[PDB]
């Protein structure tokens, strides 16, 4: 029940805490070569207790690189997301991001992967969807996951199809693996 | 199998978790009569993910207790504890920048009240998975005094390989429970 | 002596920074003739604030090179390098949760091609400040092979308190440059 133990951990954190912990997280993210040399980064739109991603998309758009959000039938496809002066509105769950652009995996250079629970070896507890569990076996680029330390555990229920994320960045440090 | 699990477990912990848990761990150890009364202590210089033993040494000298660390023989499985004179360079030592130097007149097992025993894995029965070379396996068999082990809950297991002529540690101190297997 | 400074300067370095610096040191090392041409390499298992050696052992093996680590004796300045076979638990060893299993297969000096010499304080002349044992100051005196020592700039000093006795290493190598000693 790692899903339960985390919901509690994340729930205990105050808006100030999360906002203060994620700052140092983005710091690490952006300080990686994988972020600097990335011309196209893939990412989801944060929600609830999911790590906030707005500062990521905004940063990317500020450095000219292109960003594509997911649009997930256990099949998931990524499509470019042109800069809009209403990203805030979108994160407020008051607008949809709006195609012929079926952006192939090979064209994206960095994959920011979402998750609920993580392992020290890159394994994760999905949201129940099952998309990021299969899209990774189709992907072969650089993958990373931003998460709080209260989301990181010793071991996570593995599956004969589970593919680990390459890097794990937290508010305290950063971790490598496969 | 177990050694590896304890690696992932100890790695998964944040620096805050560790700092926290080990803090209550030390309080427990310092609240015990065997420690309160111990006038000379045996302990090792921790490293890596091993439970940090710096505060155990500092607290000792702070209470005017003797402190002796282990001097292992890479020769055989023979080990011997030597008195360790209070050192202002303890910090420098626990950082790998200084090897702790009265190497004369060895400290006999009898002259050692308490003895913090380090280990990688432990079962609730006081049995443990050493670092290898089983230096303690034979030392403990010739030691009669009190023996307590500091460790985190993720180092504890239902059971570990116990091959005859293995002696369990009398006390286990973790982040939660305080096992006293006799 | 002034190794206190090295302690402060080292422990002050951005944790994430040491990783980046050690990298450049590694690249400098691996593209070296004295390295690519060495069959057997002497190195040590690093710890604490010392320079991380894992990448060096891991790389030595990946290029099918022999690797030997020390197993120096106590109360004496006797150090003898012994072969260390590819260890899939290498990470467990660096975590301090498993002593490196090596058994005794002595490797004489003339059998060592390249030797990574550990140190806390260095000077541009290849002179170093050991950890205290004085094993290297005694081993290097009778080693006629190549010697290289990796280190962060905050370890290198314009000059290190020497004494009329043991020799300095042949080549220094930091995160900024490589220094050949006369």
């Amino acid at each position: 029940q790692l899903r339960k133990k985390t919901l509690e951990a994340l729930s205990a954190l105050s808006n100030e805490d999360i906002l203060q912990k994620t700052e140092r997280m983005y710091k690490y993210l952006f300080s990686l070569p994988e972020w600097q040399n990335a011309g196209t980064i893939a990412v989801t739109i944060s929600r609830g207790l999911e790590i906030p991603t707005r500062p990521v998309i905004e940063q990317a758009w500020e450095e000219g690189k292109q960003v594509c959000i997911p649009k997930c039938t256990k099949k998931m496809q990524f499509r470019t997301y042109q800069t809009d002066d209403q990203l805030e509105t979108v994160y407020a769950g008051l607008l949809e991001p709006v195609k012929t652009k079926e952006v192939n995996p090979s064209q994206i250079d960095l994959m920011i992967v979402p998750g609920v629970c993580f392992d020290v070896n890159g394994f994760r507890v999905g949201f129940g969807g099952g998309y990021y569990d299969r899209y990774l076996s189709e992907y072969e680029g650089k993958t990373v996951s931003l998460l709080l330390e209260c989301q990181l555990f010793a071991h996570v229920p593995r599956l004969p199809h589970d593919i680990p994320v390459h890097k794990l960045i937290t508010e305290d440090r950063i971790i490598s693996c496969f």
